């Protein structure tokens, strides 16, 4: 009831993918049967840059690759349900990738987003149901002509904005480290099968964390480089024209130089011409390989987010291990870290009260992984207004997030905007000031439990605030999670004692073993040295 | 109810009188010692050869500077281009670092170029009496490259127009002939570096203000995409708009000062003083190449009517293009009356104009704004009920009227992705006919003092390019003859409204002064945006180069 039509598309959704998943086992067996041979484990345990020299110097058929990399796939998503669908014709694109690519024969995963000819970008929404996207997105274009094989798109939590992994289409993606825990998101099908195995490079997208959260919650790599500095021409979104925060896209990878790869190859003449509204900066390899001593600004809590005693233990470890490595760490946090979450990102993410991004869910159910969200956004604005005023003197951290969630006129957007540009000019100053290179900063963790990440929506605080600046941001795995660090967790009480960090405790609860990782940050365009930053974090802290 | 505005422009009239004799004595200070220097030969050296023989030794940083601000000093007289002389300017000029590619080179600065010290106006009372306390970044690069800024020179009120008097410094006149406009709003920077004045200067364009005052006065400028260079510091007058970037750019008397200014300006010190502005070092092979090119072209944009010279102008570049070996294909942008009513207009007035209106508060309104500040001022649902009124006769009134209205975030979302689109539309478009660079005619000849504000239409050939957020140039490449000016007698504009007519009336009596053409490249593209006009200038005017 107002329900059929969304009850149809899931009913052909789950067909679709079920359909998928039989078709890649067909496709395996078959390669199996004529490949028992071939050594499986080996191939797959390759990383990336020694997997593409074997490509580039036929060692390894593009086949041989392919196939065994399907074949993982198939069998993580078992445990996972990572994958929504098959990209069908990749066994004729393999056929004909360009040889002298630099990712020629390597299989790549896509997050839903990514548009591609003749399949949905659902984004686990029913009015995104049956209607196929007429061509390729402009970066799954590049990653073609630059002979990469495209194979599977990825699940992601309904709509997109959300740091969890579950839709009413395709369901709950879960952790491959501990089935009970969220992957993460909204990148989460990436996280997830790349975390697990299933393939050895994947793009996602990120505007409050998306890439950074499930490649943390996963225990792999991932950056997210300056909002405009990868083409997101073609790409599936549900709300269009809030420019204040901008999406950004970029790479997850087992490793840090798999991320440097990738962008190496995304920024060439191709792309550049197919969406001249990029700017034509080429991969730099000598700021990116450049290993002089850093200036390294740090901080252990933004004092937004408590962090957990792992968060911690992780950043403390990988700074006293860069100091023990002859690069200078310098205390410094950004300054009106709360004004740059509860005024100026939500402020831009929801200039409009939410209405626009409202349209997506007329008719649809609302997934549990997004919390009250949806609720709250259908509010009237005098009610949010009054809500926010009662709850102000008990809670002012949700008093806050609630007042800056109404709609407002474009000359009020407009001064939000300037002040936008402002702020990001002041980090800048500040920054500067310390003649800082890089940032370190803690990264949100250990995984929290599925549908929690709805009802923690504070916990943003370490990756949003990167979006807000625009800043290329991007995290590396630096330890996992000890009976110690688990036992603190019991004593945590956060800042503000508000239903956000109660959540966050229990949501956190049962971790021993889970991957932890740091942030690591640079100015704008920067992402060569962002990259050099982490390559530098994960040669100390996983030797 | 005016003390204060009165004031205002009592103080400033004061500060120029006395800016402007501190030049006259600086100037005739250095006279007296050098009696013998060869001024005429120094002030029409191509930049690039002044530049050389600044490098080598040959000419002193001293006789450059001391040389162009008594030109500077002798043009202003007939032209009102200068505001401000920028004092400390002298100690710059013993201090600019030696290495520096714009070594010992005066530059000229449109008076929103903050400068320590300095009040930047914007011929607005609210603005009078308030100094900068920074120089802005691109001014700070400039000096780091040996330059010496040396004025400030003035605007239409506000900025926001293409004429160029405010109610604090007055009018400025164009070089030409003193009855024009020198067009705007970078007006006294056409008027001064036209007259010969300045060998460089920088502006800002949102919707034409460097290419208007570039073509009205006969020299060459450039609009990059918006953020290719650093906007950070500038004084503005409307903040937080991006719907239609603001972008700033070089004028010159040639193509190649214009491509030096940008190679000095596009260092690892703006990339370090500004990291918001993607680090894209000046490509010089893209600039230098020789390659024949594909060029789109339109000799109308189906909105202004050209003017008899524009179209000759045109369609004689076209000619000589061809001639060269060039590829011209005819391709028009689709859906121009749309990109400049709704997604221009809307862009730059979503609020309805009340953040601009802000600025006026107690003002005086310069003449040379015509209605624009009454008509912004009148109530939404008012401009609502004249818009229905006037679409049946003057459909372009009536759109321009009801997309100023003020509107909600969510609108200007939508708007903001309209404008997203549309680019990608026109990018399509171009990729199809797989074009390298586009000509188009430019506005000119000059309008008559006092008329571009009431000729609103007219911004049609740059303002595209602001929503589209391409670079675009202007190139002078011919000057109006007594035909082309007898046959306005002929124009009757495309819609033969208001603006049509006061348009026909504002070009006639224009025998003897320049029209350029537009030059055209993709987001980016400054570098072969500059390789084409240059191809222009050398085609139409060899003498230049
Ligand atoms: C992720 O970066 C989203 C991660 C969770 C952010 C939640 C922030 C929040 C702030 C204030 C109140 C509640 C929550 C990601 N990937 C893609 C997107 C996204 C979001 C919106 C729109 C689009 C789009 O149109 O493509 N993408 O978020
Ligand atoms: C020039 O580009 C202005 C050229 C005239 C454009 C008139 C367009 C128009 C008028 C009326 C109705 C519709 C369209 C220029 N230089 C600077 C600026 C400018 C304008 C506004 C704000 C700022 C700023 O804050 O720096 N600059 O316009
Ligand atoms: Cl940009
Ligand atoms: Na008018």
């Amino acid at each position: 009831t107002g329900r059929q039509k969304a009850r149809g598309a899931a009913t052909r959704a789950r067909q679709k993918q079920r359909a998928s998943l039989e078709t890649m086992d067909k496709a395996v067996q078959r390669f199996r049967l004529q490949n028992p041979d071939l050594d499986s484990e080996a191939l797959l345990t390759l990383p990336l840059l020694q997997l593409v020299q074997k490509l580039q110097s036929g060692e390894l058929s593009p086949e041989a690759v392919f196939f065994t990399y399907l074949g993982k796939a198939w069998e993580v998503n078992k445990g996972t349900n990572c994958v929504t669908s098959y990209l069908t014709d990749c066994e004729t694109q393999l056929s004909q990738a360009p040889r002298q690519g630099l990712l020629y024969g390597v299989p790549v995963s896509l997050k839903e987003c990514f548009s591609y000819k003749g399949h949905d970008s659902t984004l686990g929404l029913s009015l995104n149901e049956g209607m196929p996207s007429e061509s390729d997105c402009v970066v799954v274009q590049v990653l073609k002509l630059q002979g990469a094989v495209p194979f599977v798109h990825t699940n992601v939590p309904q709509s997109m904005f959300s740091y969890d992994c579950s839709n009413p289409l395709f369901g709950q993606t879960m952790n491959p480290w501990k089935s009970s825990k969220s992957p993460g998101g909204s990148s989460g099908g990436e996280g997830a099968l790349i975390g697990s195995g299933g393939s050895p490079l994947g793009l996602g997208t990120d505007i409050g964390g998306s890439i950074r959260f499930p490649s943390a919650f996963c225990g792999i790599c991932g950056l997210k480089p300056t909002g405009n500095r990868l083409s997101k021409s073609g790409l599936k979104g549900c709300v269009y024209g809030q420019t204040a925060v901008q999406l950004s896209l970029g790479p997850m990878a087992r490793d840090v130089e798999s991320l440097a790869l990738c962008l190496k190859a995304l920024l060439c003449e191709h792309l550049f011409t197919l969406d001249p509204t990029v700017p034509p900066l080429p991969f730099r390899e000598e700021v990116y390989r450049s290993s002089r001593p850093l200036r390294v600004g740090y901080y252990e809590t933004d004092n937004y987010t408590m962090p957990s005693p792992a968060m911690r233990r992780a950043l403390i470890e990988t700074k006293q291990r860069l100091e023990a490595a002859g690069h200078t760490l310098i205390p410094f946090l950004p300054n009106n870290i709360p004004y740059a979450l509860e005024v100026l990102s939500t402020g831009g993410l929801f200039s409009d009260g939410g209405r626009s991004f409202l349209q997506n869910f007329k008719g649809d159910f609302v997934d549990p992984c997004l919390g009250d969200l949806i609720l709250i956004l259908r509010l009237p604005s005098w009610f949010k207004r009054l809500l926010s005023l009662l709850l102000k003197p008990l809670f002012p951290r949700l008093a806050a997030f609630l007042n800056n969630m109404r709609p407002r006129s474009a000359e009020k957007l407009w001064k939000l905007q300037h002040e936008i540009e402002m702020y990001r000019q002041s980090v800048i100053a500040q920054w500067k000031a310390m003649n800082l290179d890089v940032l370190l900063t803690p990264m949100l963790g250990p995984a929290l439990d599925l549908n929690t990440p709805g009802r923690a929506t504070g916990a943003v605080s370490y990756t949003m605030l990167y979006n807000c600046l625009d800043f290329p941001a991007g995290v590396v795995p630096v330890t996992t999670v000890t009976a110690e660090d688990d036992a603190q967790m019991e004593l945590y009480k956060g800042y503000f004692g508000d239903i956000w960090d109660i959540i966050l405790k229990k949501a956190m609860k049962n971790s021993v073993g889970l991957p932890v990782a740091v942030q690591c940050v640079a100015l704008p365009w920067q992402e060569e040295l962002c990259l050099r930053f982490m390559r530098e974090v994960e040669q100390l802290m996983t030797p």
